[PDB]
């Protein structure tokens, strides 16, 4: 112990929580943080990730780009901000400086350090598994170097928060979603049907704003847009703890039930970025697209107090 | 009193158990049956329905074949028997009959009863959407003359069985089921998340075979087939009741809780059959494939008891 870790994110007030409370985690060591486009595009999330490892003191960590498109060149330009903000951190506009990412591409970066340190590294999938993807498709050997991949992402037998079938993270890149899900790495997957039970209500913002902690009374103040959207597409006094939910199963994986299983992503509509899991024992009269598919562990059930308790003593602790 | 009612089916074992249901309940009057490829190819299909009419007595009731093949002409010749059979009735080998179908297309008769009684009649769709949908493809009028469409058919946030995303039906023409599911018809899907609550163990079969009734007797010889392959795929000793229990929400439709909401089928793989609903509910920001979708009403909860126990006291009476 601890265990070393490298976040691919998108921040992103979500992403925020979960960097945040893994640099206040003494279980994890936050070796690298890796950019990627989904909430914000990727200079803008490069930016961001700088910007809030200034403000943690973690100015030793090096903050490495990512992909600018999908894997297949989908341009990732002009992006939707009713969820994050212009800035992508809840319009607080921060006074960013000119600090720099270390000029090695994320999926070079992923490869390089992986070698280095084979069946250590624990990759938190905190954005699309594009970097991810890449790496795989580049390095056929990086699967079974990687410790551990824990991916926020998918819909498991519940309907999706971008369009009723698929979630955000997937939908962004459905055909790296499916290289990822049949890589064979060590895979742990927190899907939506589970980071929807993992909920701050209005007064939990409030108590993290009234705290004496640098953290808590920084994301307070990012949280406010975050929670003027929760309040108009969900209408609930309340905000989704989606990505610092996943950064507990790193943590204290415990706090999580998982069933073992084959992963498959639909890449073309009307169900894009669907994710399908086969943890049906029926395995099957004729080969089916989840037969021969490495299996991985798929969240199904959540300590939703412990979590939420959790990502709070940490945030608040002065 | 009684309803009139028309069922699209492909007997197949679980459908002749829903046939004799509904020949054994008063509250329902079989106006006719149409025949659809699925457990069986068309022309086997319309065999066994004419000679399961001849064995309940009721030759009064005419026999429509319907479509040979998909709507848009796919090939469903050489198919799958370890299910239901060689001959479709679990291998059982019937002495078939030189009784034939009243030489009308499903389709076209389909909407020649529907025009004759408006909002009276009940189709029962056990099999493949082909034949309804043809004829809504026809006839614009015909989906609100209908009276009600029950549906077998589609995997509702639950895993498949012909492969871990798609339910036969369903599976077996994406391109018919959207139609209808996008039709505007009262529609009553009851889905394999509910069919799989409704089961009968050896004894039930057993109990069955033992009572003094011509029909019980009957499905048990057909049932051996259907048993041996849930006790290798499932690996249970019950047979799950697909068919009959649609046919109960026809005689008595309180036996199930229902929610309404729009459903959207994925026509290509990986998850090609896919049933996708949407709770109806949901305030979505930017318009998704389900706005703007007639709503359906789909089976959430079974009260699996009240309807094994129908699904035997009708069965069983002599
Ligand atoms: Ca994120
Ligand atoms: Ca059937």
């Amino acid at each position: 112990p601890p265990k070393k870790v490298i976040i691919d994110t998108d921040p992103g007030i979500d992403d925020a929580m979960a960097i945040f409370f893994a640099l206040k985690s003494p279980e994890l060591d936050v070796i690298a943080l890796t950019t990627i486009y989904g909430n914000v595009r990727t200079p803008t999330a490069t930016v961001n990730a700088l910007h809030l490892l200034e403000f943690a003191g973690r100015e030793d960590i090096p903050v490495s780009e990512g992909f600018r498109t999908s894997l297949r060149g989908e341009l990732k330009e002009r992006i939707a901000d009713f969820v994050h903000g212009a800035d992508g951190l809840g319009n607080t506009y921060p006074t960013l400086s000119d600090r720099k990412p270390i000029d090695t591409f994320a999926p070079d970066y992923l490869i390089q350090k992986v070698n280095e340190f084979p069946g250590e590294i624990t990759i938190v999938a905190l954005g699309p598994l594009t970097n991810l993807a890449a790496a795989v498709e580049c390095d056929p050997t990086f699967a079974k170097k990687v410790g551990q991949i824990i991916i926020l992402g998918g819909a498991f037998q519940v309907n999706g928060n971008v369009n009723p079938a698929a979630e955000a993270n997937i939908y962004g890149d459905p055909e790296a979603a499916d290289i990822i899900f049949t890589c064979g790495a060590d895979i742990l997957v927190v899907g939506i049907n589970i980071t929807h039970q993992v909920y701050w209500t209005g007064k939990d913002l409030e108590d993290l704003g009234r705290s004496d902690s640098k953290f808590g009374k920084y994301l307070y103040a990012a949280s406010h847009f975050y929670a003027t959207y929760h309040r108009e597409a969900y209408d609930i006094d309340a905000i989704y703890l989606h990505d610092p939910a996943t950064m507990v199963a790193a943590v204290d994986p415990s706090l999580m039930t998982y069933a073992t299983g084959a992963v498959r992503v639909q890449k073309d509509g009307i169900c894009k970025g669907l994710t399908l899991f086969n943890n049906s024992n029926k395995v099957w009269h004729d080969p089916t697209d989840w037969c021969g598919i490495p299996p991985v562990k798929v969240a199904v059930t959540v300590d939703r107090e412990r979590v939420a308790s959790l990502l709070k003593e940490r945030l608040t602790a002065p």
